[PDB]
RNA sequence: GAUCUUCGGAUCACUUUGGUCAAAUUGAAACGAUACAGAGAAGAUUAGCAUGGCCCCUGCACAAGGAUGACACUGCGACAUUGAGAGAAAAC
């Protein structure tokens, strides 16, 4: 019912590895997508409060 | 002017200007730095060769390099609708 504290562990690293997907490099190019919007956002909304 | 000629004249020669543009802030390029992230392949470290072109850089080069040079690598509707029921409406 309780097997230890380590399996737990290691399920957890499982299950965020099985569905994790995507690549591992991948994850720069949306991030970067991300900020440029928030940059883009900030830009323009500078402009209207100007 | 030189030559003859006979003081009438004839010979000899005959139209420049290489202009990225008028004495340098405002018409030959391409950027330093600081501040942000900050190094490809489904755990982790990592060899590379390619594909695409209004992306180039180094090179004498159709060698080869520049992170495998970099960027890109997805995704949807010439679907005909009927198959049926129900409440409505207009209709077997
Ligand atoms: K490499
Ligand atoms: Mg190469
Ligand atoms: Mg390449």
């Amino acid at each position: 019912i309780d097997m230890d504290e380590d399996e737990k562990e290691m399920l957890s690293e499982a299950r965020a590895r099985l569905a994790n997907t995507q690549g591992k490099k991948a994850k720069r190019k949306d991030r970067e997508k991300q900020l440029e919007l928030t940059r883009r956002l900030s830009h323009l909304q500078k402009r209207r409060e100007l």
